């Protein structure tokens, strides 16, 4: 009775029987992991439709899961599905190199990717209000000279377009206004136009004072407004003043020099503190409050790894502080005001030239985000010891990494990168990746050691 059941059947064993080989339970495998991530839908429809079941699963034209049922895009193993379904017997890998693929903690984090135009390049992707409808990503472009915003959607991800101005926008910031639930998105481009659209009225397009020299980065932490400008002065908005045009400098905090850009305006992580702002102009950096004037001007200046200009500050207990084209990180004291440690990234990508760290997000309590310059993520547990797992290959080069708050599902880093002829992929990745890490990890070994254990009782 090897014949098996005719719907859940290699097209090898129906179609004329031939002998079987190992191949057909990889092919019955690939048809339960197609059950699994559409709930069995095929299943109940192949009882009232056998021949849907069995005749109709006589060619590998099993459709798009997400498209004929609603599900999560779960595409790394979607592209298993389409590698273990492959009509041809030796196509079709083994079990034990599909268990390999299995075993990946990417599989089961990464939610879902996205290709874009050919050869459109983003500098700056923002997401949107958090709403549970308005659920979105906005990206700027860097491919032409003339910036142009685009509204990406994600529950259906549409590129949509829109031209913005004569030069490529290096920044963006939005902010959903609580004043008459408006959710507005204000574009500084490089040219130092602050234009700004509701993400809701297309048609609302209004200019603010103009920033004078380029903008660097802004910033939306009452509620105000932080714009990084070339001169460093940071314009203190607030969220019903850019409403209108021509908002007032509430504040103009002119801190650096013009040859000294404002590279980041990050945000604290406690509470009785009262939440000291932060930023970092040039390379010394600085901090300021409600009160909007410098609390402390740490000063923090090979030689173009020590001394460069500053890309980020994140704030913690600690302070870590990327360069331009520098490899290491300076873990820096807001008290001590000294470098408490160093790591650097060659000391960990090349134990698998390139990559140097871009980016900086911060995960609350665990993990820590580091964006190479090459096509490779660092995951470090900041407390106790630093390397977790390098994730690469799946992109060329990350430019932007963020976290939001999208699609109910909250606390996804929005991972952006390259493909160099190069497509700006963006990926999905789940938070949770260096608890799932470990987690898989742990069970790994427990079902191992299981087996281990439970194969000496069988010569016993």
């Amino acid at each position: 009775t090897s014949e098996g059941t005719p719907g859940f059947r290699a097209p090898e064993v129906a179609r004329g029987n031939v002998i079987y080989n190992q191949q057909a339970d990889v092919y019955s495998f690939g048809l339960l992991l197609y059950d699994i991530l559409t709930t069995g839908g095929r299943i109940v429809e192949g009882l009232k439709f056998p021949n849907e079941f069995d005749e109709l699963e006589i060619q590998g034209k099993l459709p798009d899961p997400v498209k004929e049922y609603g599900c999560a895009p779960w595409p790394m193993v979607e592209k298993l599905i389409k590698q273990c379904l492959k009509e041809n017997p030796q196509e079709r890998p083994t079990s034990a190199q599909v268990f390999d693929i299995l075993n990946s903690a990417e599989l089961v984090c990464l939610t879902r990717r996205i290709l874009l135009p050919k050869n459109v390049i983003v500098e700056c992707m923002v997401a949107t209000h958090h709403n549970s409808r308005n659920a979105s990503i906005w990206l700027g472009c860097g491919h032409t000279d003339r910036g142009q915003l685009s509204f990406l959607d994600l529950n259906t991800e549409g590129y949509t377009s829109e031209e913005v101005a004569d030069s490529r926008i290096l920044c963006l910031a939005l902010v959903h206004l609580p004043v008459e639930k408006e959710s507005w998105i204000v574009s500084g481009t490089q040219s130092g136009t602050l234009l700004v659209i509701n993400t809701e009225d297309g048609k609302k397009r209004h200019t603010l004072e103009k920033m004078t020299d380029s903008v660097t980065c802004l910033y939306c932490n009452k509620n105000f407004l932080l714009v990084g400008t070339a001169d460093g002065k940071l314009a203190i908005f607030e969220d019903k003043t850019v409403k209108l045009k021509g908002a007032a400098p509430l504040k103009i905090l002119n801190i650096g020099n013009v040859s000294t850009p404002l590279m980041c305006l990050s945000e604290s992580t406690n509470s009785t503190e009262r939440n000291v702002m932060w930023g970092g102009c040039g390379t010394k950096i600085f901090s300021f409050s409600n009160d909007f004037t410098i609390q402390k001007l740490i000063e923090t200046r090979y030689a173009a790894f020590s001394d460069s200009n500053i890309i980020t500050v994140v704030v913690d207990t600690a302070l870590y502080i990327a360069k331009q084209n520098s490899p290491v990180v300076e873990v820096w004291d807001k008290k001590t005001e000294k470098l408490c440690g160093l790591i650097d990234c060659v000391h960990f990508l090349r134990e698998v030239y390139s990559g140097r760290v871009k980016t900086l997000c911060l995960q609350k309590n665990t993990a820590l985000w580091i964006g190479t310059g090459g096509g490779h993520i660092l995951l470090l547990d900041l407390s106790t010891r630093r390397l977790i797992r390098v994730i690469y290959n799946f992109c060329n080069s990350v430019r932007v990494m963020m976290t939001a708050q999208l699609g109910s599902l909250k606390n996804v880093m929005l991972v952006l990168g390259y493909n160099r002829e190069i497509q700006s992929c963006l990926t999905v990745w789940d938070i949770n990746l260096p608890h799932e890490v470990q987690n898989l990890e742990k069970h790994i070994e427990v079902r191992k050691e299981l087996a281990e254990k439970m194969r000496r009782t069988s010569v016993e």
